[PDB]
């Protein structure tokens, strides 16, 4: 039988230190192709090792298609091929769009759903998985208004995370590194920051906040580890809740939820399953 492997690379939709992401075509269908820099080969290996362990399949997890290693004269080429989401990342989307109540809730509940699927062990099934780099650039927007979580290159099963989104116990190095629940609680902190980024873009009473990343007002671009530690650990700052949120029942409820993702004590934070339940009772 014929095995048609050729993928046509059509346009670059992302370039970074990690490498590049391309819109590609396979048998008439869009795929996304991540081409890894040699500097970040371990991210390809870890994501491949995870998918070789458990073939994750969930509407709110970026859909795996293939992992390819190709021999070159002087190098190894590493590609990850996934489903293609033409609307791009949540980070991108929130810059050019405001949200109504239904669309805000649908976004955040879909992220909570993907995250709970990663976190929870299924027996007989899947190991529990922590993401370790959850942020709005690692979430894609689907045409049906739900999102999916991308990039399992740091994931752990039961490179460091983006500093802006690191929990206090990562910044002060008190994290219990031998305890898998520690890693879930780091993801919950980051989830709360994403919930804040999204909630800002939800209109109420004709008001909306401009898109800003978490801590935009207290750290520089590309904040250092020390910049983040001083804000999050020493001063114990948290993102601002605008007064206008307290005129809107949805944003009032979301503010409470994000507060319960940001406790200094990791074991006080809500679980992904509890976040899902709370979001199903909002509106
Ligand atoms: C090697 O490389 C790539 C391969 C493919 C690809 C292309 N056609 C057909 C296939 C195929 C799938 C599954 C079976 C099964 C059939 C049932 N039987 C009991 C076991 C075997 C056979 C063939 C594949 C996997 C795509 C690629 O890119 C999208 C590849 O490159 C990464
Ligand atoms: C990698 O990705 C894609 C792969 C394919 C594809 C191509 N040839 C053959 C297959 C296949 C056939 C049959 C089985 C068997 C398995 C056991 N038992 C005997 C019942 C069923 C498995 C696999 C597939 C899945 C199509 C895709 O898209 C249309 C892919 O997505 C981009
Ligand atoms: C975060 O991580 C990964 C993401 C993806 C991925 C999947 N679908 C779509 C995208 C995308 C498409 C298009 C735009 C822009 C460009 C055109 N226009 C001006 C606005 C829209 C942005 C983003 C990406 C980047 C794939 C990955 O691996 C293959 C990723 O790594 C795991």
């Amino acid at each position: 039988r014929t095995v048609a492997r050729d993928i046509t690379l059509l346009e670059c939709v992302g370039k970074g230190r990690y490498g590049e992401v391309w819109r590609g075509s396979w048998q008439g269908e869009n795929v996304a192709v991540k081409i890894f820099s040699s500097r970040d080969e371990k991210s390809w290996f870890r994501e491949t090792e995870l998918y070789n362990t458990v073939m994750l399949r969930h509407e709110n997890i970026l859909g795996f298609i293939a992992s390819d290693m190709t021999s070159r004269h002087s190098s190894t080429q590493l590609w990850l091929i996934t489903h293609y989401h033409e609307m791009g990342s949540l980070y991108d989307y929130l810059q050019l769009t405001t949200l109504d109540t239904v669309s805000c809730l649908r976004i955040v509940l879909s992220i909570a759903s993907g995250l709970a699927h990663l976190h929870i062990e299924i027996f007989g099934g899947k190991p529990a998985i922590a993401h370790r780099d959850l942020k709005s650039k690692n979430i894609l927007v689907k045409k049906n208004g739900q999102c999916c979580i991308a990039d399992l290159g740091l994931a752990v099963m039961h490179r460091v995370g983006t500093k802006r989104y690191m929990a206090p116990e990562v910044l002060d190095e008190t994290i219990q590194v031998d305890c898998f629940d520690s890693y879930k609680r780091v993801d919950i902190w980051a989830f709360g920051l994403v919930l804040w980024e999204v909630a800002r873009r939800m209109v109420s009473n004709g008001i909306v906040e401009d898109y800003k990343p978490p801590f935009y007002d207290v750290v520089p671009n590309d904040p250092s580890f020390e910049d983040m530690r001083k804000v999050v650990c020493v001063d114990q700052q948290r993102p601002n809740i605008p007064n206008r949120w307290f005129s809107d029942p949805t944003l009032t409820s979301l503010a409470k939820l994000m507060k319960e993702c940001w406790y200094q004590n990791p074991s006080a934070r809500l679980t992904a399953l509890r976040i899902k339940k709370t979001l199903t009772k909002i509106d």
